[PDB]
């Protein structure tokens, strides 16, 4: 029913991005926290060009993104080179290894990303997760993309 973007983003591991429907993604997206208040997340938002890592600090303002003012589900995103706004969790697995973030940037552009707690294989994923991906990639696939930034070589 609920998910708590605060808690998903409470670990230590890196959440890698395993798909996306951003038209020009980087190779290797991570995100790596820093550290954490109830409201607020410093963290670490990285990517690869070749062999060269680009780290970008980001500073998150955790909000009500729904009508439900118990639950942090949204985050106010700023550092992020994309011109990320904001980010909403309408999806995580119970054990939060699993989750689906609908990405917002400049002023109309939206995308989705498939992200995932720690290096595994995408068939070990929460099947939930990986079936309401699938749909809407298959759904939207004639006007929009969903590739993998994910490498296995990725630092
Ligand atoms: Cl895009």
């Amino acid at each position: 029913e609920i998910y708590r973007f605060d808690q998903f983003m409470n670990t230590d591991d890196y959440i890698w991005v395993f798909n996306t429907t951003q038209e020009g993604p980087k190779e290797c997206e991570k995100d790596k926290k820093h550290n954490m208040t109830n409201d607020k997340i410093i963290f670490v938002r990285s990517h690869q060009e070749e062999t060269k890592i680009v780290n970008e600090t980001i500073i998150g303002d955790f909000f009500h993104y729904s009508d439900n003012k118990s639950v942090y589900d949204g985050i106010y995103i700023s550092g992020d080179k994309r011109e990320v706004h904001a980010e909403h969790l309408y999806y995580s697995s119970e054990d939060m290894i699993c989750g689906l973030v609908q990405v917002f940037a400049r002023q109309t552009d939206a995308w989705t990303e498939l992200r995932v707690r720690g290096r595994r294989s995408y068939k070990s994923l929460d099947e939930v997760c990986r079936t309401q991906y699938e749909k809407y990639v298959e759904a939207i696939k004639h006007t929009k993309t969903s590739t993998s930034p994910y490498r296995d070589d990725c630092q």
